[PDB]
């Protein structure tokens, strides 16, 4: 039902991501690897494949806990910084989102989630409407983490309520590693993606301008 | 199921409020307005009419995304400020919130709301608990939005609570457009009144003192 | 050649925008006004009809030092504050400045524009890079202007680079009244956007990654 | 289904603690009190006799909210102070809710509450990861309450995460009265409980590293 | 005697750890390497394997100057960060150190050591008592000193006082260089371990409680 | 018409670089690489090859906004760090923009270029005065971006500066993504470089004392 794919290719990066928001299995009928984080366990296949190995595991941890299926591929320039791979592979995810769910009506609209991991905190709300808007306030005192450059972790969820057209307010509220701080906000933003999109019944669009 | 109407008649303002949580029709059968913020899409009708307009706009986003059918009249003194007739529209909207739900037994009795609206940030928590209790902490740097003097937001919120017996902590976060910082307020509030209000099953009153 | 119009219909307002980028004569062929700020000196003709006379006067001077042919028809509602008739009235004139320069080629792609306004003094950059950013740091220290609400004179360029897909910053540098340091705002971004869509010459899309 | 006995023996405290987290009825079949905030209404049965009378209204508080059948029994010296009867009753009473639920799959996994109590306000994360964390920011500024020692209240939900393998973080927001701080710090964590321990379906071990 | 092989098998990385803590030699009979920071000299065999080099050489220095003869086996995943393969490989050495000595009687209890390296200066204690505690105070000015991410040091004394369930605290109470500061962290933590688990005599659990 | 190649050889670094600054199409009748960031779409041909990826970067996007030609190849020494490699290769890419105008009179003499890159903002302006001079505050609070050292980054431009004989004040006014921080400071100098040679007309020297 809520599945679409989105292949982003421009002259920095070539993007191919399908998605599926209710779960289930997923394949690709034509890859951009050549010759054709991964979990597979029998209800979602989440395979993320950037460049990038500690943004594979931050859309990994997304998609774990939204109950998404999710493959990401990301052909991106290396030799040059780890910002125009981050950010167009956050572009292309924020409209593979979009796509999938195209009628916002009969939905909750507002998901808050809160996601600890190991002395860090992170709240994530969002909104589901069509205005985009991002207020990311991980408070990192970083400046790389394994590969990512830690402040493209911002940039990433900024670009991703841009091109999703959400509202999202995430912001770490403790915490002293950075592992820690920043995949607590990306688990955070799971539980509320999954809170906003959620069977709210009645069929009614959710909205005092009845335009969503 | 959950319904009540309160007619309150005060030398000051004449009110006329008509509620269904469980959402549904609502009608007046003997309106207070000369010959008999408006949506009525086939699921809840919400029809407030305040002498304020702004003050519509809260009313109706609260009963918009709590799931409620409303309907709103006040007849109120204008010549004088607006701070009798939104006082007075708050104490009787609490009142009919009161009378919808009689028996608080088998429901959640802690709803918690958090809402954006594009960079504001507030959430809601509420109690269901019979004292009344108001920490209205919107930090508003206006005076007038449009009709409201910016001052009877928290002051709305103060005598809903009261007049309804519930405990409410409201705080916006962040935000600096007091009409989106207002907004997300009740916007936030519908949440938990919708998480509060809820079918927890079981038939049991949630309390250690057994008094509901 | 770069005409585009723009019919916007909510349940709050209802917009028709006819925009002209290059100047020359405009007329609609069926308004939205019952029975069928106003230059009309025989090079352009602007003329702007919303429900606010300072965000009238605000267009005016965009479209009047732009060189645009500019008609805005707004009916919005004004019991309820301006946010809703001011907000709605920027996306459609956003999206109307998009819609009349479809291919970004042969632009210098980057105009700065500055603006006095006696004693006030305000910047304007602008970028028309796919990607919509807003920074507007008009600081104001007046509630109202005359009719415009005064925190809605920067969600109005918020909203404007939103919706028309522009990297925008706007900072007034100095001044001690209001509509000094807005109408000097909204002419500054005037001398930016006629520096930005300017004849580069050469036939070629101005980016590295080769898409705008 | 979710029960389990824990009988915990030291030469400081002798600990009996049955648990059901799905409600029900329990009984002991050999009680540890000579001669075989008590609720027993119909659903669930919550009976706790410690030694510490207001330890015994926060263990109440915990299960009357989260749904469980909880009998504590705690013979502890309490001619010495009430710390090793409240810290060896909080290791056991973390170690029957870690029994109870043996596998962690098909659960939400991260539960967040929220819960005032009359200008007191207490929210609570956790997480059901097998690591044990606590992050407990109840700011008393009370030395005992009515026999518990009111350092002990952070130190108790200290052992509850340690023994029960969960991270957790308590953090009151406001308050002045510090019955009403520390019991809405019970009531959150009641509700937080109750949502991560919850039918997620589809049945999954919700990890990246896939063992929980 | 005091002998413990320990092979924790998880999504990310894939453990061997055998440990003697009387020292001696040891070996694997069946490795997890293909084919078949390293000191063998004749009392005590220490060779440690995991991908980071610098966290090899912190197990290296804790083991030499323990007494203990020390094989570690880490498969991690590098190509994300570091955390996962330190916290997974400090979880299980850990756990080794915990089944090498079972019967904590007849032993010290309370190992404090100082040692310096070169202005740098660290005390440890260690209590070997069954609640694990962890309160590290490295000063690290450092953001990655090697391969090891440099909030990873106090990470890996967090989770293997956590699961060899010991108290320690290990503070820098001087130094300006991190290589130094952090291992004269991990060479006064040896001395500390070296003087807790020690002949005692008497054979006596020493505690109060009576339950080691 | 405007056209120079320069081929400094030092001990170094070996540096071959072919401009124009009118556009068109250029080769290298004997490159530097063995066996014989790039732009080749029809008006300008723009190939830089250093051994730093993000300083290609940075040189393309300053020839791509200032309408050259620009081929840099530069085989340096990487096994030490990139300030031998970078500040050499400004030094020989500003003679090659000083043989390409000999004669400046007929110019403007004076470029200002405001240049946004989402959320940053750079000015810089530009004078084409036979003294050199470099005020370079990008203010830069990272230290490594992809392979530029971050302090280079100014160093590159004060180099350009000296050697190109200009006086130059590159300032970012804010931005928070030293990515987006560093490149709007090379898009605004390829403004103000376009601005200052202009075709002035009217063929004079513009200059009090006459000589440029
Ligand atoms: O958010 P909506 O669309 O449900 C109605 C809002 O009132 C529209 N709005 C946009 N800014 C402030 N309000
Ligand atoms: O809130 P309840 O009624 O569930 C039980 C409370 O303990 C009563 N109370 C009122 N103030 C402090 N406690
Ligand atoms: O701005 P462009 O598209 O010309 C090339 C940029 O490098 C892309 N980008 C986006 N963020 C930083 N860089
Ligand atoms: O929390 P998990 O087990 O779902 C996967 C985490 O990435 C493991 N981890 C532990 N510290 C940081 N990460
Ligand atoms: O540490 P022990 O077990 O020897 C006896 C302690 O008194 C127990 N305890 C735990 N917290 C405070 N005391
Ligand atoms: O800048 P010029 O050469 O046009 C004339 C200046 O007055 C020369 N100068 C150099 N320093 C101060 N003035
Ligand atoms: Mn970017
Ligand atoms: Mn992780
Ligand atoms: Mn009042
Ligand atoms: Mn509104
Ligand atoms: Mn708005
Ligand atoms: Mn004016
Ligand atoms: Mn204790
Ligand atoms: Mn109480
Ligand atoms: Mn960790
Ligand atoms: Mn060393
Ligand atoms: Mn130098
Ligand atoms: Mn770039």
């Amino acid at each position: 039902e809520q599945k679409a794919l989105v292949k982003r290719i421009t002259n920095e990066t070539k993007i191919q991501i399908a998605i599926s928001l209710k779960g289930g299995p997923l394949a690709i009928e034509h890859s951009i690897f050549p010759e054709k984080a991964e979990q597979a366990t029998q209800s979602q296949v989440i395979n993320v494949h950037t460049g990038i190995g500690f943004l594979d595991h931050m859309i990994h941890a997304l998609a774990k806990h939204s109950g998404w299926s999710l493959i990401v591929e990301c052909i991106g320039d290396l030799h040059i910084d780890d910002h125009h791979t981050t950010e167009d592979c956050g572009i292309a995810l924020g409209q593979a989102f979009k796509e999938a769910l195209g009628a916002v009506r009969g939905v909750k609209r507002f998901g808050s989630g809160f996601a600890p991991l190991d002395e860090a905190l992170s709240r994530a709300v969002v909104d589901l409407s069509n205005r985009p808007y991002a207020v990311v306030e991980l408070g990192l005192q970083r400046e790389k983490v394994g590969d990512l450059s830690c402040e493209m972790i911002p940039h990433f969820l900024e670009s991703f309520a841009e091109a999703s057209r959400i509202t999202l307010h995430v912001d770490c509220l403790r915490g002293k590693n950075d592992h820690h701080r920043s995949e607590s906000a990306f688990k955070a933003l799971a539980v509320a993606i999954r809170e906003a999109t959620s069977p709210n019944g009645t069929n009614d669009v959710p909205s005092t301008k009845g335009v969503l």
